[PDB]
């Protein structure tokens, strides 16, 4: 009973159709404005067709709401610089895997060129 | 002028010594908790070694923290699932290049031997 998109208790908890997965119906709705589409699944979904379902100190609470974006705020940066060191990962071996095909091509043509020149004996 | 932390104004900013980068007191401080050293520093830094610096409605308020939050969370949800799928191409292109040196090296064999046995030609 946990949302795919927050890992927390839906207050408005909604269902997929083409999937089985659960939902909060607001986070779900913001989600599909840009994609329109469920989030591993590539189809498309319409906006009607996510079925429905039903079920301290006032400063000291400030200061757990604070807390709590504290620590979403932190772990955006954080999965952010992950995200972008492992592109940086993968642009170079992007480079390194085009220097090797050019390499194989070149390989290819002089064992073709050596090869045909001992078939003319 | 932004804390590279958050991207926002500082109430109580704090520069960094070892770099000149400008943090939010209570984010650095929880950043270092765990850590304890600069983000992109590897090198250590100490807690009383960040330079500090000198200086509506209710109802819309509350809707205003939940889009706040809705964004935070959808924003650290697509950058987790960008970072899955980097990550899986990061070792695809890993698992190709080393398919890429074993033909490298195969090709360079045969190309040697075509070779070699012209030069007996």
């Amino acid at each position: 009973m946990l949302c795919a998109l927050s890992g927390e208790i839906p207050e408005e908890p909604v269902v997929s159709k083409k999937t089985g997965v659960l939902f909060e119906k607001r986070l779900i709705l913001k989600y599909l404005e840009e994609h329109n589409n469920i989030e591993p699944g590539t189809t498309e979904e319409l906006d009607p067709e996510t079925d429905l379902l039903p079920i301290t100190s006032i400063p000291s609470l400030l200061k757990a709401f604070q807390d709590e974006w504290d620590a979403l705020v932190l772990e955006t940066y954080t999965t952010r610089e992950q995200l972008a060191r492992v592109r940086e990962e993968l642009a170079t071996a992007l480079y390194q895997h085009d220097a090797a095909v050019r390499v194989i091509a070149r390989l290819t043509r002089e064992r073709d060129e050596a090869r045909e020149a001992l078939a003319r004996l």
